[PDB]
């Protein structure tokens, strides 16, 4: 597989490997100060600086691909002087030895290494929920936002998310124009690499918008089924018949309240985001 190159069509592809990922999802906040609700949110929020720093990794890359384009480039550059210099000392009969061929594998010495990915420890959710007095849950849940609003934004910005980083992955999939041969070859694969990395990327962010929506349907299922503060009122303002009679409805309420915050525990159950590093390219054959 015969060495061709032609530089301007390296420098546009080391250019489109620096393509800037647009900025990504905003944060959010707790819809209430339930025990639960805590626990699931930093989850959620930990996979999502997860994949945040993961993003960055990913960044990392795309540049590095780009200098060892660049540092290839800069070694055609020297080839393509040698043979202009070889071409000229042949015809204007200088009968100085021809050079020996000397074979050069593209400098990668100065290209920034792989990005660290800090670690973050995964929150653990508690063995068994405390239990709690239905009028006192009720008025953590109302007070709070019942809508999850900013969970559900989150959400939506995640998951929107997902078709940019699928975008972004195109910027690598395409090998560079009039390029060939083992570099060539080698960089291409890399790429594909990065770029199928970045689709996969894409998905993870379907994935934690899936692990909000799980969360932010069961807290709308929650509300829902939940005593209402409104309900704690109606508990006093109400005239009861007797005194027995307020005390199966308060029992009632209770019930409610303990299934609902059962079901809502269950039912926001989510699982961790765990996504791989991105790949990183080693140097170029020669």
């Amino acid at each position: 597989e015969e060495l061709q190159y032609e530089l301007p069509g390296l420098e546009r592809k080391a250019h489109e490997c620096e393509s800037t990922r647009p900025e990504g999802p905003g944060d959010a906040t707790k819809p209430d100060e339930l025990a639960t609700t805590a626990s699931v949110y930093s989850k959620l929020m930990a996979s999502a600086a997860k994949l945040k720093a993961t993003f960055a990794a990913g960044d990392r890359e795309g540049e590095r691909i780009a200098a060892a384009i660049r540092a290839a480039a800069g070694a055609y550059q020297k080839i393509e002087e040698q043979k202009a210099a070889e071409l000229s000392r042949q015809m204007n009969g200088s009968d100085a030895p021809p050079p020996a061929a000397e074979a050069v594998v593209p400098d990668m010495s100065g290209i920034p290494g792989p990005l660290a990915i800090p670690s973050m420890e995964y929150p653990s959710a508690a063995a068994a929920a405390d239990e709690m007095d239905w009028e006192a849950a009720a008025r953590i849940i109302h007070s709070g936002d019942t809508q999850a609003l900013s969970m559900k934004y989150f959400r939506d910005q995640w998951r929107d998310y997902q078709s940019t980083l699928e975008g972004h992955g195109r910027h690598f999939a395409n090998p560079a124009e009039g390029w060939a041969g083992a570099a060539a070859e080698t960089c291409a694969e890399a790429q594909r690499r990065l770029s199928t990395w970045w689709a996969d990327m894409g998905a993870e962010c379907g994935r934690l918008a899936q692990e909000a929506t799980t969360f932010v349907d069961a807290h709308d299922k929650l509300v829902a089924n939940h005593p209402t503060l409104e309900n704690v009122r109606e508990f006093e303002e109400t005239e009861w018949a007797s005194e027995w009679d307020r005390q199966n409805a308060w029992a009632m309420l209770q019930e409610q309240s303990e299934d609902a915050l059962e079901a809502y525990a269950n039912g926001s159950q989510i699982q961790e985001i765990r996504p791989g590093k991105p790949p990183s390219i080693g140097g170029l054959p020669i």
